[PDB]
């Protein structure tokens, strides 16, 4: 049975989940997102590489764990 679906960093950088201090959180855990909506951003050089969820579905978890540099193809967030 497959797992969902998982988002492995294109690049290198610093995973989080809550950006702008004074934001709403990106799409954490037992989250929804649907095909065109925000993920979070990889903060590469600053280059705010703030993906969009594209395969809809509820974040299961995150395996880079935010507040923690991206390394190629890392488990940003797995989508349930
Ligand atoms: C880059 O100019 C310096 C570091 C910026 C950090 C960014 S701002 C949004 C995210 N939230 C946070 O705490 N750090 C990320």
């Amino acid at each position: 049975e497959i797992s969902g679906h998982i988002v492995r960093s294109p690049m290198v950088g610093t995973f989080y989940r809550t950006p702008s201090p004074d934001a709403k959180a990106f799409i954490e855990v037992g989250q929804k997102v649907n095909v065109g909506d925000t993920l979070c951003i990889v903060e590469a050089m600053k280059m705010m590489n703030q993906i969009e969820a594209d395969k809809s579905g509820t974040v299961k978890a995150i395996l880079v764990e935010s507040g923690q540099p991206v390394e190629f193809d890392e488990p940003l967030v797995v989508i349930e």
